[PDB]
């Protein structure tokens, strides 16, 4: 949460979301070959419920960049963006959101926090779902 809002620290975020995935792949080693009610699993458990918390903002932070791509592929926002040129303005990603509502309104203000504009106030969508919902895409599938 803390980098994704900055605009320098992007290659950070990706290394770390990168010891996110290897953390989580050796996490489900760890219970390759498991049993029904296994010691492992037991541990695992206990180990999720202490640091519940941070799961649960682990978990709001890959579900809002997952939807990011629905609301993308949405036809509201594809009137907003009539060509694939690829660049939308603030109100247009704004009311796009406020539209999708499926965005809470501190979802939104975080997710315009995140997004970074130039002095036209235009961003690339492009890649604002590409920095975000592939690493989120790619991880939580392992957490499932």
């Amino acid at each position: 949460m803390k980098l994704s809002q900055d605009s320098s620290q992007i290659e950070l975020l990706k290394e770390l979301m990168d010891l996110q995935k290897d953390m989580v792949v050796m996490l489900l080693s760890m219970l390759e070959g498991n049993v029904v009610n296994g010691t492992i699993g037991k541990q695992m458990v206990d180990m999720l419920v202490e640091s519940s918390n941070n799961v649960e903002m682990i978990l709001k932070f890959f579900d809002m960049f997952l939807k990011l791509k629905d609301l993308t592929s949405s036809d509201t926002f594809k009137e907003y963006d009539p060509d694939g040129k690829g660049v939308i303005s603030k109100r247009d990603f704004h009311k796009a959101m406020e539209s999708h509502k499926h965005y809470t309104q501190s979802e939104t203000e975080f997710l315009l926090s995140c997004a970074e504009t130039d002095e036209n106030e235009t961003l690339d969508y492009e890649e604002f779902v590409k920095r975000f919902h592939e690493p989120a895409k790619d991880i939580g599938f392992n957490v499932a």
